C-alpha cells in the first residue's frame, strides 16, 4: 500500500511501486513537490561536508534537489544523463563522455560540464541511492573526467550497497 | 560562435546549434546554472497574473525554472514528460495521459497530476518557446484534464510567440 | 489508458479501472469535483419534465448531483442507502423499507422519506446507469411506498438503458 | 421527543436518540434537506479563513455541506470514508491511506486525493462535532498526507469544546 | 336564531351558537355539505398564490375543504389534530410535535407529517379563521418544523382576526 | 408494513396492535388525496341506485364519503364519536347511544335528521373489524326514519358477520 516518511517536519506517504516484485519500495517524487524539495535541500545542506566545490546528479528527479541544494550552498551542479541527448554530436552539448553500468545503463556527462568537475572535490547528489549500482559507474566516470568524489548525499538510501551515503532516511 | 543574451542582468553566452536548414538558435540549458534560473524566475514572478493557480512544463531543461517559480510564487507546479516515464507503467505513476505532435514529439501528463490541474487556471512555463510546436499540444493536454491555460511564460520566445505569450526576450535564428 | 468525456464545457480524462476479470470502465465520480457536479446538474435540469415532484438517489457518490439538481430546480431529494443506516431502530428514524437487489445487496428508504415519495411523481437520479441491477429494485420500493417513477437521469450509460434513461452521454468497455 | 434550533434563518425541530445510553442526542441529517444545508453553507462560508485552500469532511451527512461550501467559496473539497471503497482492490482509487479511531472506525482517504491535500492548508467540515477523537483521527489522516489543518467548521459543537471548532450554533445533551 | 350568508353564490342559514347571545358566533359546518365545500374550494383555488406547496388545516370540520382543494389544485394537504391520536408513540404515526393554545385547546402535528411541511411554502386552510391563539398556534407549529406560511385560505374570517387572509366573506358577532 | 393495492394506488400501511397480538395496519385517509380519490371512484361503482344518502362516523371516512358523494351525486352525513363544541347549546342536536365491549360510547348530531328520515341509506367506513358502530348507527338510522340497504367500505378486517362487500381485506 503506502509508506510513511518525513524529512525535516514535512510528512508524506509514498506509494509502494513494483520493480522488484511485492516488497515495500516507496516511490520518491520531487518533480512537482516543491515543499518536500526545499525541506530536503535545507536538511541536506547542513550535512554538506564544509567547503565542497561541485554537486553532481544523475538525470530524473534530483534536479530540483540539486538546484535547491545548489541555491542554499552557493555551489554549482552538473546533470549527468542516463542517455546521450539531443544536439550532442554538435556545437551545443559538444563532446559527451560515456560509460556503461552493469545492469544495462549508460551514464554520460556533457563535454561542456567536464571543466566544472575536473580537479574538483565532487559531492554526488541523488534523490535515492539504491543498490549502489549506477553509483560506482558514476564515480569512475567522474574520476576519468578529473574529479575527486569526496561526499555522496541523498534524500534516502534503499537496501544494502557497497558504497556509503549521507541520507536523512532509509527505505526498505 | 556564442550568442550574448542578457536576462535580468545575467549575461550568458549561449551555444548555437542549427536544427533548420542553416538557421540557428541558441539552446538555453538552465540545468547546470543556478544563477540564471533564479534571475529568470524572480523576473518572471513579477509578471504572473495573480489569478494563476498552477504551473506546468515539460521535463527537460526547464524544471529548474518551474521549481524556482513555485518557491517564490507559492503556487505548485506539474511536470509533463516526453514519454510515459520509467516507473509510469508500473503499479505507481499509473493511468498516464497522452497525445501526439506535428513536430516530431509526444507529450504526457501523469495521472497522479490530473487532480491539481482539474478545474484550475493554468500557466504553462517553458525555457524557450521555439515554434512552440510542443506548446500547442500542451494546451490540448491541459484542457483535456479540465485545465484553463490563462498564461504562457518563458525565459525566451523564438521566431515569434506562436499563440499568446509574455516572456523575457526574443531569440533570433543565425 | 484514459477516456476523455465532456459535459457543457467541462471536459475530463477519466481513468480506466477494472471491477472484474474481463472488462475495464471509465471511472466517474462527482465527490471531490464540485464543477463537473454543477455542470452535470444544470444540464440535466434542462431535461427534467416539470411533472417530477421529487428526486431519489441510491447511495453516495451521486448525492452531490442530487443536492445540486434539487437546488437549481427547487424540488426535494431523497437518499436511499445500502443498509439500515442509523439512528434507525429508535424514536428518530424507524421502519426502513428494504428490498433485495442482486448484486448481493440491500436498498433502504428511511421511514421518514416515504412521505416525501408517497403520492408523488419521482425521478431516480444516479451518476452512471451501469446495468440497472440497483435500479428496478429501486423502482419497486418507490412503487411500494406510493411513488410512481417517471424518469431516470444519469450523467452516463453503458450499453443503452434496459430501462429507459435520459443520460448526458455514454461509456464503453476498456 | 425532539429538540428545536434555528440556523441562519431556518427553523428545525430535530429528534432525539440513544448515542450514549441516557444522554439523549439531537440528530442532524443534512441529507435530503437542501434548505438547512444551503443556509448553513452560506453563513459558514463568511466565517472561513481565506488562506484555507481545501475542505475535508468525514462521510455523509456533510458532503451536501461540503460541496455547497466548495461552490460558494470556490475551492476544492475532499471526502474521507469509513471504509476503503470499491475501486478498493484494483488500484485507480489507489493506495488508500487509513487510520483507525477508538469508537469502532476506519477513516480512509482515497489515494487520488493526496495530491490535493499535500502542501495545502485545510479545514475540516462536519455536520456535528462532539467526540473529538474522530476529528483528532482525521487530523492524523490529513497531516499524514502533507496537509496542515488550520480550521475546523461545523453546524453544531456538542457537549463542550475539545478541539476549538468555529460552529454556527451548539447542542446540549438531553 | 339564524345568520343568512351567500358564499360563492351558495346560500346558507348558519346557526348562531353561544359564545353568548350578543357576541353571536355564526357557525359553518362542512361535514356533509358537498355543494358548499366544492363551490368554496373552486372559488379559493383561483385565489391560491402559486408558490404554495402544501396545505395545512386544524383538526376538525375543515378537511373536506382541504381535501377538495388538494384535489383540484394538485398538491398535498395535512391535518393537525387537537390531541394525541391512536398509534402515535410507535413506528407508525411516529413522534408527533406539539404546542398548546390560549382558547381552550392543544395542537399536534403527527411526526409522519413534518416531512410534508419542512422546507415548504405552506398555505393554512380552515373553515373559519377568527381571533389569534389558534391560527398563531398553527403558525408557530408550522414554522417550528421548517415551513414558511405564505397564505391563509378560508371560507370566512371573523372579528377582524389577528392574521391576514384570503376568503369568501366575513363574519361579525351580532 | 402490510402492503396494499386499491385500483393501482399502492401503499405500505404500518404496524400497530389493537389485537393481542398479530400486527394491525392503520389506514388513515387524512394523509392521502390519491388513495381517497382512488377508493371513492372504485367504491362509486358498487353503489345501488336504491341508495339516496350516505352516512359515516367521524374517523378518517369523511374524505372518502365526501369524494364518493361528489361523484355519485348524493348527500352524505356525519355522526360523531363523542360530544363536540357547545353540544347542549344551539348548534349540535343530542345523542343516540350504545355501550359496546370495545371502550366506546357513540353519538349523532340531529342537525341532519330531515336528510335521512324517509330516505334509503348506506354506511361507509375506512375499516370494518368488530363492527362496534355498525348496529348502533343502524339503530340510530332506524330511530330517525331510514333503511340501511348497504354497508360499503374500503377495507374489511377480520371476518365481520356484517355484509361489507368492501374493496380489500386485512389480518
Amino acid at each position: 500500500r503506502t509508506y510513511p516518511v518525513e524529512i525535516a517536519g514535512v510528512r508524506r506517504e509514498l506509494p509502494i511501486v513494483q520493480v522488484g516484485p511485492g516488497v515495500a519500495v516507496a516511490l520518491l517524487n520531487l518533480l512537482g513537490d516543491t515543499e518536500l524539495t526545499e525541506a530536503a535541500a535545507e536538511a541536506l545542506a547542513k550535512r554538506l561536508p564544509p567547503e565542497v566545490e561541485v554537486l553532481v546528479t544523475p538525470e530524473v528527479k534530483a534536479v530540483p534537489l540539486a538546484h535547491a541544494l545548489s541555491r542554499i550552498t552557493g555551489k554549482p551542479y552538473v546533470v549527468a544523463r542516463k542517455t546521450e541527448k539531443p544536439y550532442m554530436i554538435n556545437p551545443v552539448s559538444r563532446q559527451v563522455l560515456s560509460i556503461t553500468t552493469g545492469k544495462p545503463q549508460l551514464l554520460v556527462l556533457d563535454g561542456a560540464d567536464i571543466p566544472r568537475v575536473r580537479g574538483k572535490k565532487v559531492a554526488i547528489v541523488d534523490d535515492v541511492v539504491s543498490t549502489g549500482s549506477t553509483l560506482a559507474g558514476l564515480r569512475e566516470l567522474i574520476e576519468s573526467v578529473g574529479g575527486e568524489v569526496v561526499a555522496v548525499l541523498a534524500v534516502f538510501t534503499e537496501g544494502t550497497p557497497r558504497q556509503d551515503v549521507v541520507a536523512l532516511g532509509h527505505l526498505p
